[PDB]
């Protein structure tokens, strides 16, 4: 009546934040049975994102005996690609000492061929449709994989989704896509593939919970907090998350307040702690045009938008989860 | 006859590479008695560079009982400042879990006020002039501090310098300063303050050993090597160096071969292992103009230029040093 874990798939795109989200999900087996991961070539180079996902899976299997699970590289392609500099973070992570423990590298190398054979879109569809229980899909990259599954399988897929908890969009606040060809109103995950986001967010047959910039703006990644991992450096997961966050704490200074945030991590935290935010039903009209507002998610119900997230609950959950091992 | 350590001061500017160099020096007390560090506001923000230097000093004191030493922030100012993005690396390091162990942070906080009172230029002068033995100065940032000391104190300073081992310049190869106003012939440490470099490099009263891009081009920082730290992740110094290097392994891809190198680390390695490279006496003519070649170090003896460094010896020294603790 509270003692059974939710079945979850993480559909991510391999930035630092994506991996913090993976760690939060995977480190909490009482609450989450992570049955698969999809990695998309969006805010990473997919081979690096794939390898980091595999090595984290292997490390956690070793330390706390969470099951192994299938991992698939999506073949989704960008409409509007991420900045190249951002996409390298998974390469840096692949090279970190905490991600190169000999035993973990060896297990991943053993498991890699079976996973390499997966198509990520097909794997998402298969895991959802074959699962005994309805599945929560946590989407922390673009919506391309969910769109593909909806288009191919319709009800046979949507009927098996418990809910889809998505990082994307910006409803009543500005976006984060600042390019010569954009007006600053759009958020990157939507902007990468706007038609896919339009197809999913207003699909009347799935419950979507949307962590847009409205909510994620509450959780900038800041030195004062990140330094807290030092007290827990004996835990591998604290080495991991602390390093992932420490790589990003300068961005708020660099960009004059436009921080690196715990975007995906907060999204995953909702699955672990549904009282972490309040939900507001909202109808959205996703901009799929080629004009300056491409990818905007203005108000036109399509989704349940997260509001007023608890910074304290988030903090506590991250620090506790990173003491698991 | 081989059992006595060299007295060394590190005059650095706080990029990742600078800290690897510090670690190599400090982790080898049989060979090096590190009696002080200077930090310059060049390839870092000096407060972050100061704090990282202090915390590394404190961690090594805790683990292997190397002495504490004075640290001073230079007040030298840029002629041509570093790219802002590069300068943030010391902030990221300050926030890393391996640099936030409670005991280390506490000791540094205790020692910080006495160090804050130092002027870095004056401290360099004082440590050299008061040392019982002649001092090797390892210069891994710009030459501003050495220039200041030479100008103020002349022979009383230069006579107490054993040798000055400097990372800078590019003699028979291209530079690394690529800006709209430059021709690509200059190296950054020289370019930051060309008049200071002119004053030191051709000072006839000090032995200068120069690790220019000619030599440092042998040691790009690459994933295949950096992943080797995983096998030694139980060692704090391997967590440190492995992370410092893992933060940089994408740059060779990003810049189409123009890698992040072990520039300063190789420079420090020469102090530990003087047979690591061969020396060629060369007269240089440092360009102090405001034209496109500003900061170039073309051939006009001023210095002993390092040639044909041993990649294998370097590798072995770094991996061994990072198993010290
Ligand atoms: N400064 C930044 N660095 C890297 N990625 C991003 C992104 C794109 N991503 C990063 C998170 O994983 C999240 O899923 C999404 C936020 O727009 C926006 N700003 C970024
Ligand atoms: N890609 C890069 N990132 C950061 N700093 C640099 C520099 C400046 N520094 C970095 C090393 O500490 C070295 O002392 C010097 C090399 O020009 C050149 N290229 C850089
Ligand atoms: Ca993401
Ligand atoms: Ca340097
Ligand atoms: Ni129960
Ligand atoms: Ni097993
Ligand atoms: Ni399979
Ligand atoms: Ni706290
Ligand atoms: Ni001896
Ligand atoms: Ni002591
Ligand atoms: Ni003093
Ligand atoms: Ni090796």
């Amino acid at each position: 009546g509270s003692h059974m874990a939710k079945t979850v798939i993480l559909d991510h795109d391999g930035n630092k934040d994506d991996f913090v989200a993976m760690i939060l999900l995977l480190s909490n087996p009482k609450k989450v049975n992570l049955i698969g991961c999809i990695c998309t070539d969006a805010d990473c180079f997919v081979e690096n994102g794939f390898d980091v996902t595999g090595k984290i899976m292997c490390a956690m299997h070793r330390l706390i005996k969470t099951p192994l699970f299938p991992i698939g590289k999506s073949t989704a392609t960008a409409v509007n690609a991420f900045p190249t500099e951002w996409r390298f973070s998974a390469k840096n992570l692949d090279d970190m000492p905490f991600l190169n423990i000999v035993e973990d590298v060896a297990l991943w190398e053993k498991l890699k061929p079976e996973n390499e054979a997966h198509n990520g879109q097909q794997l998402l569809a298969d895991l959802v449709m074959k699962s005994k229980e309805k599945v929560t899909v946590c989407v922390t990259g673009p919506l391309s994989n969910m769109a593909w599954c909806i288009e191919k399988y319709g009800e046979a897929f949507t009927s098996k989704v418990e809910e889809c908890v998505i990082m994307g969009g910006a409803v009543d606040v500005g976006g984060n896509v600042f390019l010569p060809t954009t007006d600053g109103s759009a958020e990157w995950n939507i902007y990468w593939d706007p038609p896919a986001a339009k197809k999913v967010l207003c699909c009347p047959n799935i419950r979507c919970v949307l962590f847009s910039l409205d909510a994620t703006n509450t959780v900038p990644v800041r030195s004062v907090d990140v330094k807290g991992f030092g007290a827990q450096n004996q835990y591998l997961l604290s080495q991991m998350v602390g390093t992932m966050w420490a790589m990003s704490t300068h961005e708020e200074i660099l960009r004059d307040g436009d921080a690196y945030y715990a975007w995906d991590a907060l999204t995953a935290a909702y699955i672990l702690e549904p009282t972490i935010a309040t939900l507001e039903p909202v109808a959205l009209d996703v901009d799929v045009s080629k004009g300056k507002s491409e990818g905007r998610t203005p108000r036109a119900p399509c989704v349940h938008v997260a509001r007023n997230p608890s910074k304290q609950m988030f903090h506590d959950l991250v620090f506790a989860s990173t003491r698991v091992c």
